[PDB]
């Protein structure tokens, strides 16, 4: 809190997690890539899984903003399949580095690739795994359980860019009973990271700002899967957001200032620790 205040060195530097998804006919489609290389005044190249992506490569804007030339040249934050091709990612996690080369500058990050038909579980951060840092009781529990059913746990955040980092480290330092906190990306609401490419939409947003991330992640999938099978929030605008991005509303669970878990089609009020007891019948396991 008091670091950025001073120190004033600490402009983003790093990468928000990315998504990619296979559709079925074998493409791939990823949402928005947004990295930043702090403090820089350029080509970068990629290196997934330890391995370098020869023949690829992003630019940088006066911004700091990085992107993808692509020819229809446009400035395109989202990938063409046949670079995502050459990846060669793997399912589920894959490691993804940036080296700037103006000395030479890099960053680290995760990029995660999915299936078109991924069922996925959404959960706010703060508020919904953080008590209003204190963590809600018998939450990594229930979202381990649910991440070993089948589904994929996806975290989103609204907190600035330069808590990014430090929002990483307290979801993977949890510990309850043994349990921990399933990995998974974290997404960062669009008004966090906006720049000359993003301006357009994003800035013309409100409380919507969400439910566009939710519809932002709807579209990297076929039309005609449902892939957001369940949503974890805390505030009405939480549900509000699931509602419109297809989440049925008996999968929709809101808790409260004293860790009350509404699940809204059901209007049962319910805990994380009650949830997890009945974690079969409200996230049946997947074949
Ligand atoms: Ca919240």
């Amino acid at each position: 809190s008091y670091l950025f205040d001073s120190k004033d060195y600490s402009t983003f530097s790093g990468v928000v997690d990315i998504i990619v998804v296979r559709q079925p006919d074998d493409s791939l489609k990823s949402m928005p890539f947004h990295i930043r290389f702090g403090t820089l005044k350029i080509n970068i190249q990629i290196t997934v899984n330890d391995k370098k992506i020869e023949d690829v490569f992003m630019l940088m804007l006066p911004e700091g903003a990085c992107y993808f030339p692509e020819l229809n040249i446009q400035k395109k934050l989202r990938p063409s399949s046949a670079i995502l091709k050459k990846f060669n990612l793997k399912n589920g996690y894959n490691k993804i580095q940036f080296i700037a080369e103006s000395g030479k500058q890099l960053i680290e990050g995760k990029i995660y690739l999915y299936n078109y038909d991924t069922k996925l579980v959404i959960s706010d951060v703060d508020g919904t795994v953080t008590k209003s840092e204190w963590t809600h009781d018998d939450i990594a529990e229930l979202y381990t359980n649910i991440q070993k059913n089948g589904y994929k746990m996806v975290y989103l955040s609204s907190r600035p860019l330069y808590f990014y980092n430090y929002t990483q480290g307290y979801l993977k330092g949890i510990i309850q009973n043994g349990f921990t906190m399933p990995d998974g990306p974290i997404l960062l609401s669009p008004d966090q990271i906006i720049s000359s490419l993003n301006r357009e939409v994003v800035y013309k947003k409100a409380d919507e700002f969400k439910g566009a991330l939710l519809k932002d992640l709807r579209r990297v999938f076929p039309e005609e899967v449902n892939p957001i099978f369940a949503g974890f929030g805390n505030r009405d605008t939480d549900a509000t957001a699931c509602l419109y991005a297809g989440v049925i509303i008996d999968n929709i669970f809101i808790i409260n200032e004293q860790s009350q878990v509404e699940i809204l089609g059901k209007q049962e009020k319910s805990s994380y620790k009650k949830i997890n007891e009945k974690i079969q019948e409200l996230f049946p396991r997947l074949p």
